[PDB]
Order: structure tokens, then sequence, then C-alpha cells
């Protein structure tokens, strides 16, 4: 049950204490760790004395002090009995089956419900666990357990994963609450298939299960322009978006009254395609969504509201702000805001139609150097060029220059080059937003 150590985090712990590739993870505070489910389990302290054997044969014992929550940065080796490390899904929307082909390797990767997903908290379908790993995740008390629900009709789930285990999903989470663990629950949504009374009979079996399930999150359907050969969608629309947010506004009253709280969330590319307006902050709860889409609008005006006072009224600048469709008209009004607070501060705010998987995609993450570039070409580029980090794959900070890419790989420093501009990566909230305008503008 020794574990093979195969990648080591830049800047984590077990870097810092020379643990490397090649070693073994031999026990964790005197436990074997059989599988991923002992090991999530196991690091869920904040003292390890870990037990390594290294490529060369040397016995290490390791004192670690750490958060509760705080990761080794250790990936090792599967056991022979263990989570998997890819999906058993097809899911009809699956995303990396609309990727366009050539890309990054890694990309296509089925990962979503690998092992390594499960250690870092992501959403689950739980198709590819056992029943067994279910009852050890309980009697261990691991929560929360984030899952993919996507419809509690059991049929209809089978049909949307094409899995013959996925319509266990409502009993498995029925176990998991009177196990005492906590859930957040997310629905992908698909006009025709599992919205309407089908989204209806979903909140309400959530909801059943009340406080162990404590939110749900809907987001719409996405595709991309190469879904040639693949299931067919019907994409939402204002229409049918203002129609579904109203339906859902039953239910979200309902549960206002009773709870204080609205308990099922849509996220926020349904009220942009909606047109309807963004929620105040207490409806998002101290925005612990942010990462799916939920109250993202909402937490960047209250960022820029907060922190423009802070702009220095002295100072100069010119500035241009990349960003997709779907945040264009958000990103422009804090520019207006930041204007007019100090109009020496020249801001423009550039929207990128992503051409590179089609302009059905619009969340600025997804935009790509290539499109940056290319529709760049014809404009005068302010002195800084300021990209949100979700462009950038994760771990750009630390990472060496080679690993700042976009999704077309890209770098950051080849894109610098490109557009003639040095490039500032502003965090994706709008938290540190007017604290780098402030840094690179001239008294
Ligand atoms: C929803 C979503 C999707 C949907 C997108 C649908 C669509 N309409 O485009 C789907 C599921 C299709 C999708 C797919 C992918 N996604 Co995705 N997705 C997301 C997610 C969870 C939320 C995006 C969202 O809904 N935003 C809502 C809209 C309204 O806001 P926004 O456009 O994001 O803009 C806000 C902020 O970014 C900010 N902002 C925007 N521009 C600017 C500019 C400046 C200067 C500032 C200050 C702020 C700012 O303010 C806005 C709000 O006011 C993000 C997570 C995240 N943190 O962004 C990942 C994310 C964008 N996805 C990511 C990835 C990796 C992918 C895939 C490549 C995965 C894969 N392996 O295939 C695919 C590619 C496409 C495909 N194959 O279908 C990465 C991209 C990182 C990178 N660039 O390398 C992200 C960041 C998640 C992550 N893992 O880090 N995705
Ligand atoms: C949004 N992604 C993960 C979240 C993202 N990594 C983050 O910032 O937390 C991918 C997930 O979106 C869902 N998904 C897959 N395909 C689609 C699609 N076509 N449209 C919308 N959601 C999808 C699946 O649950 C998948 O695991
Ligand atoms: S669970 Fe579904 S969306 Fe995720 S990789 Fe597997 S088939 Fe694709």
């Amino acid at each position: 049950m020794k574990k093979e150590i195969l990648k080591v985090e830049r800047g984590s712990i077990a870097e810092e204490l020379e643990i490397e590739k090649g070693d073994f993870l031999l026990s964790i505070n005197n436990k074997e760790v059989k599988d991923i489910i002992d090991y999530k389990f196991l690091v869920c302290d904040e003292y390890l004395e870990v037990e390594i054997e290294k490529s060369n044969g040397e016995l290490w014992e390791l004192e670690i002090e750490k958060d509760y929550d705080e990761d080794l940065g250790i990936e090792f080796k599967a056991a022979i009995l263990d989570v998997p490390q890819r999906c058993h899904n097809n899911c009809l929307f699956c995303f990396i089956d609309q990727l366009p082909k050539g890309m990054r390797k890694t990309l296509y990767f089925k990962d979503d419900d690998s092992r390594l997903s499960f250690l870092q908290g992501n959403f689950l379908t739980l198709t590819n666990m056992k029943d067994e790993d279910i009852e050890r995740i309980i009697n261990y008390k691991i929560s929360p357990i984030n899952i993919s629900v996507h419809t509690t009709n059991p049929e209809l789930r089978v049909e949307l994963l094409n899995n013959r285990f996925a319509g266990n999903i409502y009993e498995r989470m029925k176990k998991l609450a009177e196990g005492g663990i906590k859930m957040n629950c997310q629905v992908v949504l698909c006009p025709g298939l599992n919205n309407a009374e089908e989204l209806k009979r979903t909140i309400e079996d959530l909801y059943a299960l009340y406080p162990q399930v404590e939110n749900l999150a809907v987001v719409p359907i996405g595709v991309t322009k190469f879904r040639e050969g693949l299931y067919r969608f019907e994409l939402f629309n204002k229409e049918t978006a203002n129609k579904e947010l109203d339906m859902v506004e039953e239910y979200q009253n309902k549960f206002i009254k009773e709870i204080g709280k609205p308990f099922v969330r849509l996220s926020d590319e349904f009220y942009v395609i909606a047109e309807r307006e963004i929620p105040k902050e207490e409806f998002y709860d101290g925005f612990h969504q942010l990462e799916d889409g939920v109250g993202v609008i909402r937490i960047f005006r209250n960022n820029i509201k907060n922190n423009v006072k802070k702009l220095s009224t002295k100072v100069k600048g010119s500035f241009s702000l990349i960003t997709g469709q779907s945040a264009y008209k958000e990103i422009l009004e804090a520019s207006r805001i930041i204007n007019n607070y100090n109009n020496d501060i020249n801001i423009e705010v550039i929207k990128i139609d992503n051409n590179f998987f089609g302009k059905t995609i619009t969340v600025a993450g997804l935009i790509t150097a290539n499109d940056i570039i290319e529709q760049t070409q014809e404009k005068n580029l302010g002195k800084y060029v300021i990209i949100p980090d979700v462009m950038l794959r994760k771990g750009y900070e630390l990472a060496d220059i080679s690993e700042q890419v976009f999704l077309d790989d890209v770098t950051l420093k080849e894109l610098s080059k490109s557009l003639k501009r040095e490039i500032l990566v502003c965090d994706y909230t709008g938290e540190d937003l007017i604290d780098i305008i402030n840094k690179h503008s001239r008294e």
C-alpha cells in the first residue's frame, strides 16, 4: 500500500520538505494510505506525522503543522482498489467532446470525476464511485461532497450521462444526508430535457434533504461551434432564460420565507442572457460559488464600488482592458466609474468575440491569445493591457514564464511581445484592479 509520488506542486508543503517525484508515501499519523479516500480523511488535520521512503532508500519521518484544509501538494499512484482516474460517463453535453482537435493534451482528460478531483472537492457525478466508497466517506465524515446532480429523475439522468448506474443519485444523496454529510449541488440545465417541470422536481427533491444539501446552483448549457455529430441542443435565449428565472423564483420565495435563503440560484450567465438585473449581495450569502459562475458580477461591482475611493486622484495612466462578450457591459461600466473618479485614467475596454471556440462561448476566461491579437490589430492600445486571471491556466503566479499560458498555448510573455505592450494580470473578481491601476499610473 506504499504510494509512489507522481507530482509535487510548486510552492507546496511537500516541496518545502523536499518530497520528490519517485519518493513513496508510507503512512500518515501511523495509518497506511490505502487509497484516495483514506488520504482525504487523513490529511483533514492540523498535524501530520508523515513517513516517506525516498527513491534512494532513505526513510524520513516528517512532522507537519498545517491548516486543517491545507493540501500537502502531492499526487500519488492509484491503488489497485481506488477511486478511478476518469469519469465513467458520456454526457450529452460533455465539454471535452466539443473541443476542437489539436489543442494541448491535458485539455482532453476526462478527469472531472477523478480521484484528484474528489480530493480537490470539485463537483462529482459519483457514477464511478462504489457504494462502499460512499459508506467510507460517511464513516470518515468527509464533508462536504459536491455533486453534479442535473436531475433526480433516474431514467433522465441515465439519458443525460449515459452511465447505467446514474439513476442512483438521489438514493445516494439520501444516504449521504442520513450520514450527516453536507452537499453542494449543481445542475447543467438543457432546455427541453431537464428544465421546467423536471427542474421543479429536482429542486423539490434536493430541498427535502436540506440542511444536508445546502444549496443548488443551476448553470446553462454552453456549446462551442464543434458539435458536428453530437447531440443537438436548444440553447437558452432571452425569452426562455426569463421564463426559467421566473419559474425558479417561485421556489426561491418559498425558501426565503422558510429558511431565509434562496437555496437554489441560477448562475450569472442566465441573468446576462435574460437581460435581468443582478441580485443584491445578500442573495449570494457570502459569495461561496464564484468559481462556478454564481455571484461574480455582483462581487465585481462591489469590489469596484468599494475600491474606487482608493484610486489616487493625482496620477495619470492609460489602460486597455480585455474581456469577453458576457462581461463587456460590466467591465465597460467599471471603466466609466474609474474614469469619472479620475479622468486622467484613460481606459478602454475591448470586447473579444470567441472566434476560436465559436461565439456561443462568451465567458472571459475562454478568450485565446490568437483572438486577442487578431481583434486588436486595428486598435491603439493603452500603455498597459490588463487581462483577468481566468484567461490563464491555474498556477500562473508561481509558474515559469513558459508555463503562463492561454488556452491556445501562447504564453503571457509572447502575447506581450505581439501586442508591444506590458500585460498586467488582475483578479477576475475585481479585487485588485484599482490597486494595479494606482501602481501603474504616473504623477
Ligand atoms: C461556465 C463555464 C464554462 C461554460 C462556458 C459557457 C459560455 N457561455 O462561455 C462551459 C462548460 C462550456 C465551459 C467550458 C470550458 N471551460 Co470553463 N468555465 C466556466 C466558469 C465555471 C464560469 C464562467 C461564467 O459563467 N462566468 C460568468 C460571466 C458573466 O462572467 P465572466 O465572463 O466570467 O466575467 C466576469 C469576471 O471574469 C470579471 N472579468 C471579465 N473580464 C474581465 C476583465 C478585467 C480586466 C477584469 C478586472 C475583470 C474581468 O468580471 C466579470 C463579471 O463582472 C469559469 C470559472 C471562472 N472562474 O471564470 C470556467 C473557466 C473559464 N473554464 C475553463 C476551462 C479550462 C474550460 C474548458 C477549456 C475545459 C475543457 N477542458 O474543455 C472548456 C472550453 C470550452 C468547451 N470545451 O466547451 C477555465 C479557463 C482557464 C484558462 N483560460 O486556461 C476556467 C477559468 C475555470 C478554471 N478551471 O480555471 N466553461
Ligand atoms: C464548469 N467546469 C468545472 C468548473 C470549473 N473548473 C471551475 O472554475 O470550478 C466543468 C463542469 O461543467 C459541467 N459541464 C460539462 N459540459 C458542460 C456544458 N456543455 N455546458 C455547461 N456545463 C457543462 C460539468 O459538470 C463539468 O464537470
Ligand atoms: S462527467 Fe460528463 S462532462 Fe465530465 S468529462 Fe465525463 S462525460 Fe464529460
